[PDB]
């Protein structure tokens, strides 16, 4: 199974997939039966905005990402999500700490290594407060409110190729936050491997972003 | 592949499926790893309305049905469709003719065999007019407007198990038109075979209709 | 209330509306408080694909259209529909008969007036068969299957400005069937009147079709 | 405009509304024209699960809530959202601090007043770190990752009465976190005021929760 490491502790993993490039061809033609013409049809559909045939290609991913990344990701309503709960489980001590390279191009009056240090210090104090509240009998759903947005979470994501292409237009792009761009690059890599003709036609005719290819 | 004959000339065929009962278990727990407890969890989810885990189970069907059946079916917006076009193709001489048994329980002043005959006569005249218009150079998208609602159509339908359960609540039920009930019974049969635990839990705790089991 | 006649017997009527251009501005800024900058923001959102603020503008239309037009229209899943039922009511003798001008640009071996005549003759025979079945005790849901696709239907349509813009890209365009193009032109007229800044920005930066303006 | 205070610093405000109880009646009947029978029809629709007519009633709310509440709320995909951004704006020093009464029924080995104190102390240190990072030139989208989940956010929410009833079934209920229950009680109050017949029929026949009425 295709698994890609993202950020310092995150990942994107392909759990399951239904269909391939030919599923979009079989659905568009409403074919009974189970190539230059099939590839030409994918390019035609892509070129002219006939995107419904790509809805018959479905992916299930397992993602580990910080909450501030998941908040942006979960705004994609045309998909399915199941995520770890802070109400029902004790949350793990796992936080996204930016690399000093994250601040490249930014003049800071604090050294980038000291930025890294200050982020680590506050997440350690917040996690210590969280544990002290839990261990004192405070319910989990209340104790977790002191935890910061760089806490890692995990979720299952089921999405079809049309909504995935919308996600790549918006997230595999320089306007999107750098951290979610890194997840979108991995999603694109998996999409390219499972659906080469759809992905190549998407980049050529319909992809709106500025980082892919 | 599971294929079921419906009405006089229709069918329901399973084209593809992603996941099974355990997909709903793996998504709900956000499991890394790939049974009495798993079956108990499905029943708990079903019993308490936690339906999002069943969205990770996805089906693709190939359906041949009359247009009046497809019009009701296509009202289910939480799914994907690709259908044959009367604008782009010459439509086939294939119509749904009710069996004389379709009128059981109805007192008619015309014999049920003569009802069958009158339906056949008008669809033959309409199809003859359609062909005369086509053969005279009338564009297909205009010529087909004389064709009746019992004309057979075909489509690909991609739907997840949660939306499929909503479809079974509404269509595998005595309030739904008898013709779509027959398609819903076949969809239920395929759903039961691919997801036995989800289907049994659905019938026991969440199914709202009055014909299944 | 804005009402527009379409085809020979159809119409588009605006029933209700929530919001205006400023609703998209108030939502995008998450404003507490209730113009060159506001118009500039609409153009920026439109230009860069930030379409979610336009979802806060909602319309309700009352449409009378032939079934073959409604079948294309009802494929727009991101909206709400309520339509007249052939199961529950006796259907009216009202059919779309194309004007002889509908065949302009098509060489026909039958005069365009005789095309009009042949369409009228078959819909009259089909409606007569429908009435004979109803009057003989055949249930309505079965009797109506002989009725042709140019039968008029009516529905309520609730749709937000973002999904409406998607509908205008696809239906107010030469690739769409001429009959639904005529309904989309009327929808565009109503949209322009209620949301002038959004409509002008849509035409300038995001509209994909080839007939508007 | 109906505005309700929630928690220590939050609120729910009705911004706009389209339609009323009669909109669900006018849509269900597809009425041209603009009461015991109308109220009976609402109860019938509610009783038998014919929920699509209530989609023609649409609300726009302005909500101020902590992020952990907004994360649960934003899982309701059949709606529209526009929220304040931590990427684009400097975030305000406003946090949800639970009242000592929030821990009623829980035996804690730390006094409930000291729980309140420990939550305030860590959010003050996190906000101070956030400001130090911002003032040192760290981009906002990175600096805000140290901020905790009880930070207040604000958003516009456009939702129709059917999706709102689903939200009330799940959130105006004892299984939902107490904090979002308080927002759902205010949403219910606004819904009852604008749609009295729909709300009363909802409570009697379709409401699944255990706190309303
Ligand atoms: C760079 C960037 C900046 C952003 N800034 C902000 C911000 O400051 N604040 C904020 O709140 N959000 C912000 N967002 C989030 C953004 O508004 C979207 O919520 C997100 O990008 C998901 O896009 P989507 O709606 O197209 O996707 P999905 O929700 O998956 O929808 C897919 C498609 O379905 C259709 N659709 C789905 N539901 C509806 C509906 N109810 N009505 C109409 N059409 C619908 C649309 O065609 C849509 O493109 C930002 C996003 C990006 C990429
Ligand atoms: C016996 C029967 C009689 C009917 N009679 C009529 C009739 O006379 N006229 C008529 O027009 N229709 C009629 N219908 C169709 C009916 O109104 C629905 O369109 C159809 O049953 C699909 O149901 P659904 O909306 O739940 O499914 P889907 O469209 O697949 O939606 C699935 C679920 O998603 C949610 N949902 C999806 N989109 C929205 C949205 N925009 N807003 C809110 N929630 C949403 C709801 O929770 C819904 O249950 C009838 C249906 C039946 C079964
Ligand atoms: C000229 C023309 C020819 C056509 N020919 C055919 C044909 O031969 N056969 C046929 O079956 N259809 C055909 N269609 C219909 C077409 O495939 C669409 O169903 C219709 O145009 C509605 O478009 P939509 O999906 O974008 O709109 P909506 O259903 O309203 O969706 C709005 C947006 O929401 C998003 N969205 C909604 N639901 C989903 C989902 N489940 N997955 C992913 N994204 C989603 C997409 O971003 C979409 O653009 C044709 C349409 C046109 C205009
Ligand atoms: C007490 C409680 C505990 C929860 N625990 C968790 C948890 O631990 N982890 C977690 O991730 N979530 C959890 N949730 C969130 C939950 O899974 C839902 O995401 C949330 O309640 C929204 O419900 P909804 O899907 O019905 O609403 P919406 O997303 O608004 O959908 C409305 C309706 O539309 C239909 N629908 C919409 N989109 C689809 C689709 N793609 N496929 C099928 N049907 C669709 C369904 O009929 C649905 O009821 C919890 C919720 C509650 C209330
Ligand atoms: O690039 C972006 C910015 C904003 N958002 C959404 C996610 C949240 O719902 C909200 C604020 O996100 P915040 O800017 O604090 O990361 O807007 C988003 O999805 N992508
Ligand atoms: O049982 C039903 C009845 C009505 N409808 C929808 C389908 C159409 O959009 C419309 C009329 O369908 P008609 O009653 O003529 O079969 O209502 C439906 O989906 N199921
Ligand atoms: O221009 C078009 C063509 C096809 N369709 C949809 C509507 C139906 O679901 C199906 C066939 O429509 P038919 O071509 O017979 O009008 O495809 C559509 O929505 N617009
Ligand atoms: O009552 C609940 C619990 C869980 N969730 C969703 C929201 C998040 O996407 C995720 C975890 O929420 P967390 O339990 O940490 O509040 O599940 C939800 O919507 N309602």
């Amino acid at each position: 199974h295709m698994k890609i490491d993202i950020l310092d502790k995150g990942f994107v993993e392909l759990v399951d997939v239904m269909g391939n490039d030919l599923s979009a061809v079989r659905a568009a033609r409403v074919s009974f039966d189970m190539e230059e013409r099939d590839r030409h049809l994918i390019e035609y559909l892509m070129k002219h905005g006939h995107e419904t045939p790509f809805e018959h290609i479905v992916f299930t991913f397992h993602v580990k990402a910080p909450i501030f990344v998941a908040r942006q990701w979960f705004r994609h309503r045309i998909a399915s999500y199941n995520e770890l709960s802070g109400r029902y489980s004790k949350l793990s001590y796992e936080f996204y700490i930016p690399s000093p390279e994250r601040l490249e191009g930014y003049k800071t009056t604090i050294p980038p290594e000291r930025v890294t240090e200050k982020i680590s210090e506050i997440v350690d104090k917040a996690y210590r407060t969280y544990l002290e509240l839990i261990e004192s009998g405070v319910p989990r759903e209340v104790a977790r409110i002191v935890l910061p947005l760089n806490l890692y979470t995990r979720f299952f994501w089921t999405v079809n190729a049309r909504s995935l292409m919308n996600f790549l237009n918006l997230r595999a792009d320089s306007h999107a936050q750098w951290e979610i761009q890194q997840y979108a690059l991995a999603i694109a890599r998996i999409f390219k491997e499972k659906c080469p003709w759809t992905f190549e036609a998407f980049l050529k005719y319909a992809y709106k972003g500025d980082i892919l290819k």
